């Protein structure tokens, strides 16, 4: 079956501008985010069913996790992916879906409605420790577009 767990996020950036970031998350997150080194497209064309692979270098020791693309809403300011291969990816899970939907802050900026959901394999309830982990990452790719928009403001 399924668990999920909601969270929202504040940014100072409005969310049409957010959402063109995160299409170019691929040649974003290399810089931002140290450890990831590359992200590279696998199959497909960067649309729903297509599959990257991240190469990280956590500790000096490279790792590889993969993502498949699961749908865009662009109208509607959604992109949804989920980890589907790779050591962040347990035993009891069959894969870790993202979700985030940017709607319009009060004050000109935006929220994220991130949602994660586990699919578990016998419906196997997620680790304190294991969520904790995927909370940080999803908060951690919102943050790293959010850094790159607001460190360089004539981008996007
Ligand atoms: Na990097």
């Amino acid at each position: 079956g399924v668990f999920t767990f909601e969270d929202e996020i504040t940014s100072t950036v409005p969310p049409a501008k957010l959402y063109n970031a995160m299409k170019d998350a691929d040649s974003i997150t290399p810089k931002i985010i140290d450890d990831v080194k590359s992200v590279e497209i696998v199959e497909g064309n960067g649309g729903p069913g297509t599959i990257k692979k991240l190469t990280i270098v956590e500790d000096g020791e490279t790792k590889f996790i993969l993502h498949k693309v699961e749908s865009i809403d662009e109208a509607n300011y959604a992109y949804n992916y989920s980890v589907v291969g790779g050591v962040a990816l347990p035993p009891t899970a069959e894969k870790i879906t993202f979700e985030t939907k940017l709607v319009e802050g009060p004050n000109g900026g935006s929220i994220g409605k991130l949602t994660l959901k586990y699919h578990t394999k016998g419906d196997a309830k997620p680790d304190e420790e294991e969520l904790k982990k995927g909370k940080a990452k999803g908060e951690g790719l919102f943050r790293a577009i959010e850094g790159y928009v607001l460190a360089n403001p004539t981008q996007y």
